């Protein structure tokens, strides 16, 4: 932290906020202030957007060869790997998740940049067989333009990489703003990108409250695409604001992801994966398997096994090797999780285990919340329908394959889910009917740069990762040339 | 005139496999803009009718009867629609001309295009179910399956009713979606007729639905209902924005096409007479009521005076009249409200200091007195700061601005909130290509105007829209990607203590 | 009655013409060995004239520069004619080739779908725009029709195989010269009549009738040919490829196979028996996709052999026009003799002819080219009867112990066209499918193929593909057009 | 020279550097002075067979063929980085072995780095397609797998460049390969094998055979365990290879040179056209598959063009590829120079004019090398052997044409179809012409431009298939349709 920048990065320069305001960043493990950064203004955000537009129109990045753009994106990928240790530590300090989880993030981030580096020069568009004689028809794919990018606090650098990599690869200019409470890795990646070298204005980092600078990032006339990952309420607000300029939006908003366990699942595998689904990063994951659906014939056996394991989950400091689950991100977020416990009980569900702050001494100063299992609930309940985004799972039974599908689809969301069954034919039937962007068969949480990620229904609009993710950052232009032009002579001479 | 067509035309909405009146029995009189006479009367539906249609589309979608039909068979049905369009080409063209005022010849060209749109998408239906991914994780299979997006609402404008409908209906049916369509309340005739033809082909109950009525009565239901997966709208910018904001309530995908301020760039080395011809075509086809209209002429200074004179002299000869008469070159505008809007723009142009060089009023001639006619108009001595240059008038009106250099042409052409289409005229093809590469437009024509077709995507940069219609990209609006990842050798992670 | 109005001539450069030497050939019905029709037997000069006419038409641009959309519409019109004449075409095919009328109806439905598929694909490409690594350049790849193509088909599924070649050729804008098997030209003549009704520029389509040994070499070895597409046997295929090499001409070959039908002990047993029968005996095993090599898990091998043999004895032989017929005759005297000589080979190597292996004695079968459905047991991979394509109503049965051994045995042939895996354990069937060196692998099915997916062989089963986008791509050629938009002198060489 | 002290002299088979089975060797020559510079193993047909069988064994093991596509990409990228790291030494080796200028060799090495990088990036970007099946209750997918065992044979003009075009996609897709460079120019290929060994590939995945095409070539093209033969060279050897591959119905990818037209209209930028006619004709002494050996010039400017070209041809600086002022080095071998010389006799006997050059240069410092003067042949026509046949030397012919139509007819009037250019300031016209030339690559107002992002290959007798681009990678893939019936039912056709 001694050498980490504390400033925004606008138009090739590290700069303070226009009003000199600052914000203290906290470690959720002990609620101690660990760093202080600039808290930018809406005029700073506007200046970044105007700089991105100017850089885009200069052509220095947008007209660079795709091959060269790919080489630069690859150079970022290499810096991530080179600084893997320090990045992982920063991420754990800022977000609370285990160091091992943070190492896995850094390995993935390297692969994300590498994937897009390699995709950069592989399209360009299509030649069309024109239906009009004596014409040439082609579709050229250009960078979409100036893009704003807003990320959440759970996986700051990972989510940032999903946006930055395709934007740079395609030739866009970008303005990024990480969550105000978790900016450290994002500042660091900007330092690394500056070392690679990009024309002035091509990349910009704004630091600040979503409520202060967010609307300018979603509502400015010079933006061609707003790409946001976070919660549903902010997402909807952002889309409404983007509508003022008919601006493209790419949204990923979390989910109510079903984890469907059939009676012919590998039982110990399913228990393992129900734990993974529920409690990695204290359930603060877009992909969290918060809604367990278990076949009735094994429901009691399953609940007992799960509960017994949940009691053994090891809570602690993300830097300690024995820690299995760290704290949740903030006081506000822990309070929200606590109020959901009251909701669940008032609706008549059972808090089978957990449901409170742990009492242990070394956990007292941190934002800890016990891994929790909620039983005796049904699809009509708020605790089942709503994304708690904490270390909490619900358990519902189902009788038949048809019922599992109906229940799993009975939410406003559609991001991801899993089916556990040794009968692969059955798992595939079920997968084909789930209205989800990603379905895992005998697995959980698996995602990678090669394949698109995103939501049906209220889980989002568009995709990130894969060729489809890159396509958000492109725009099609049909250039039609009449090679033997003739007068139409419709209007009198 | 047009008579016999209407004798057997349905007057009702089509919901869940039945032709039905409005829930409140309300009706609306449809007008011919040539003479402002009532030509037909149709049901004016309610918001509950729209909701019932949406719920019927959802039920049909979940039944799987269309959404799980083979893509090959779906293509065959979309092809059968295409064949019915061609079979009824004459009656459809006549209806369209009766309802919208444009010339019969223009309507025939629409019907040919509509046939080709359905045929294109019929052929595309079974050509792409997704991808196999080379997974980075050993012992996994990764595949991307493309499914129909789901239930789609489709809202069309009054200028090219059936054409715009076909751009939405064809890919929706080809992919296996269920749909609810609502044409403009003032021009529903061809859309009713195409629903009759689709019914003849045969689609499961609830797969297709037609709502008739005011956007202000049923529009919000169509854009804001939780059971909709995609709202596809073609029309004006204000309504588009409102629709997008409403769709946000359910994070619903939107596909918008909203018109433009399309530049027609004429260099001093253009084929002069060609450029004059195409400036006229750009400006005045369908009385300029076209998303692709070339309303903003940018002409190189060295030939600007010559160009203005030639264009003005031609504009005075444009033949106004009944769309059914063979000599007619330009029909009336669509409604009293729209003519009034065009008129108020003339006042704006003069107040900001532009010159109405020719036209700018209603014609006096006797056979035109009863119709919604407005003279083809040329506005000169204007600049990019003016409202008359920046805003879409959507009437038989063009502005003319000069430019000195290639760079200036590009800067001016890009200086608008829009980005739908434009043209470059020059015999120096290398130059036209440079310019085309720099225009922020979804479509650029080199030595042509108004050319569009099913094979290529159409849509706007900036405020001209979101997404694309036509082409493979158009079909993709009606698809959704699902990543199915199978772990073929699953192992416990053993992260959490046992 | 069909035959009363059917043309007897070749179709060259827009005209129905006799052979240059007036020679003819009698066409036979294999059910009764009776002459049913007589057609021209063309010369090598006729073939050359067709090729030169195809070249001329191609260079005129009338088809090759027609819009892709309009080409598609014409291919679609052919598809509709096939359906319209479905009954007569099916009857002709059954008369000429001997297979059951029901099989022929299924062919005609498929043929309609092939033409329709390619009609729909015609205008869906054109090529790519490339993001060039050189500043101030535009790089595009335009896909053009390959050019003049020669097309040679076999006698088992004449029209079906013809459609696989004609449809993409016309869709892409090529000119073509087609020659069906000399012994089965009826439906191919008919389809040329139908194409003439649709209307194509003169020289775009040509039909040569005659012996492969008389006109074949011209079709494969002429300098004006850009692609030779052949479906048939391995020996002719190799000969063709060697001849095509004289002009470095592209080749697309599909040469049959030794297709494994792998049955695990956890297969749905009755399904596997049913499909082993389908695999072995449809069209008297005269199918590129025939499942002639059964590999059955040792644990169920005796059970399987007994059940298969008992069913094989009930197979109903007869006239393809009779509804109760399950298997018709084989195609010719020469082919039946070849099948017979294989029986001698199998016995000399020590295999057992468990059932069949001879001509049936029954009276109504005496005059036709019948051969009994046959099962050969007690054999192994070293045997000629196992390694070689018999292309008759004959299957061999070998046992395997493990999954690994099934794969090893199945892949132990020179061929690589198609095969199946039968197992209720889908995971296992998929593992096996990934390791088989075959262009098509069926999991719990057999003989399934369709226009939407490419068909072709690894190893000695062929080169290239037919059907699907890949099938169309055989009839395209890529051209990279690179424009320097700001050309500068290099000034390497002294001024 | 110091380069050579540590360079391997052996073949690389099944993970080991090995000598020829019979200890035979071959002396490698520098064409600048005809001196022996190195001695390598001259392998036997049994060595080639052993390599092929090792490639097959490796392929079946799955260690490379089932490695993740992402990881295969990373390895191909590591090869790319080694090429750039060793750019200087590789360029010098290439110049020493082939005679071309050091500057040309540097450009090759830059291009080779980009080829490996391109294919590294493409490795994990496909996998196949999901098909919407026309049969209910079925799942249809096309999986793209490595084609299998591939044999790769390269020529002497751009040894490492041509090698990279084959190696990169083969490794990216998961194939096993056996490569054999031209017997007279093996140095950079040996070196690249050393570099690949440093990256690390499973045993048998890569193999290098060294030797005479006439001794080991037939095994490489005719062995039953080969799935693809990829050959770049001359037409006669290509045809022989294709005939041999036919014995096992083996896929072939051939690129065989051309008779590439350089079409110059009277509205071309004249000085640009002269510059590019020189580049087209004389880079690497015309020993280029892309050489613009057939100039077609509009009649109206033909005399002006000839005079301007001839005057420049006289100024071309011949010399040692290592000297900075050298513009054109020697041709590759005695046999090749003799072939070029016999073509001069042919041209004269047919009545063409040798307008300039047409002989060995007399100058002292050129006396010991395999030099041949840059040559312009005029007063010829399309019926002549000198016009129809690929000389592959520093020689161009010049023919006139009257109209656009005639330019096209003449340019297409050859057995070949690899590449060509159109020079005209009228871009509309250049595009019309380009659309009608039967060529795999057409340059508008440029020459010799090719790159990994776009496919390269020939119409007609210039080849079969493509190298470079996605289409190049596709030569190293094979499609398998896996069709699963998810609700199987008995057909019940045959009696029970
Ligand atoms: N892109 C085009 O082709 C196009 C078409 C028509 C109009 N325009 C432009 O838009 C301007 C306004 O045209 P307009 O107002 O006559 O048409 P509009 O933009 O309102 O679009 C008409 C369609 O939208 C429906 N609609 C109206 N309110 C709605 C709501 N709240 N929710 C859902 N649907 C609703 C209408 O009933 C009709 O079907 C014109 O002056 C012109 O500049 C462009
Ligand atoms: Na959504
Ligand atoms: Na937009
Ligand atoms: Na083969
Ligand atoms: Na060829």
């Amino acid at each position: 932290l001694k050498h980490l920048s504390q400033r925004q990065y606008i138009d090739g320069e590290w700069v303070e906020s226009a009003n000199k305001n600052t914000r203290d960043i906290i470690n959720p493990y002990n609620q101690e202030v660990i760093f202080t950064v600039s808290e930018g203004t809406k005029e700073d955000a506007e200046r970044a957007i105007l700089a991105a537009r100017r850089a885009f129109e200069s052509g220095e990045w947008s007209q660079e060869t795709a091959e060269t753009r790919g080489k630069k994106v690859r150079a970022i990928a290499d810096k991530i790997k080179e600084h893997r240790e320090a990045l992982a530590r920063l991420e754990t300090l800022d977000t609370g998740k285990t160091l091992e989880e943070s190492y896995a993030d850094m390995d993935d981030i390297h692969n994300v940049f590498m994937y897009f580096a390699g995709l950069a020069d592989k399209d360009g568009g299509e030649m069309i067989d024109s239906p009009i004689p004596d014409t040439e028809s082609k579709i050229v794919k250009e960078p979409v333009g100036v893009v704003t990018q807003i990320t959440p606090w759970n996986y700051p650098l990972l989510q940032a990489s999903w946006k930055i990599a395709p934007a740079l690869a395609t030739g866009c200019s970008l303005v990024m703003k990480p969550s105000e409470i978790t900016p450290l890795t994002t500042i660091r990646v900007f330092e690394l990108m500056e070392e690679v070298g990009f024309p002035k204005g091509t990349i910009n980092l704004i630091l600040g409250a979503g409520s202060e600078v967010g609307d300018v990032m979603s509502g400015h006339k010079e933006v061609d695409l707003v790409s946001f990952t976070g919660g549903i309420e902010t997402g909807k607000h952002i889309m409404k604001n983007a509508a003022n300029n008919v601006t493209n939006i790419a949204l990923e908003l979390g989910g109510k992801n079903p984890n469907i366990i059939f009676d012919d699942a590998d039982f110990e595998l399913a228990v393992d994966q129900a734990l993974n689904g529920g409690y990695f990063h204290a359930g603060q994951v877009c992909s969290a398997g918060s809604r367990i659906l278990v076949q009735n014939s094994i429901k009691d056996k399953f609940e007992q096994a799960l509960i017994d394991r949940v009691k053994k989950i090891k809570l602690g400091n993300g830097f300690d090797a024995d820690t299995e689950m760290g704290p949740v991100i903030s006081t506000e977020h822990r309070n929200k999780i606590e109020s959901y416990m009251d909701v669940a009980k008032a609706e008549g569900a059972t808090i089978a285990v957990g449901g409170k702050r742990p009492d242990r001494d070394d956990l007292k100063d941190g934002l800890f919340f016990e891994p929790t299992v909620i039983t005796n609930c049904d699809t009509s309940m708020r605790i089942v329908q709503e994304e708690v985004f904490g270390p909490v799972v619900t358990v519902e039974g189902f009788e038949t394959e048809q019922e599992a599908i109906q229940l799993a689809n009975d939410s406003i969301y559609g991001l991801a889910g899993a089916v556990f069954s040794k009968d692969i034919g059955k798992a595939q039937r079920v997968a084909n009917k789930l209205k989800l962007g990603t379905v895992w068969i005998n697995d959980f949480h698996m995602l990678f740069a090669q394949a698109p990620w995103g939501g049906y229904k209220q889980s989002g609009i568009g995709r990130e990762l894969g060729k489809e993710g890159l396509e958000e950052y492109l725009v099609s232009k049909h250039i039609l040339t009449n090679t033997n032009p003739q007068l139409v002579n419709w209007f009198s001479k």
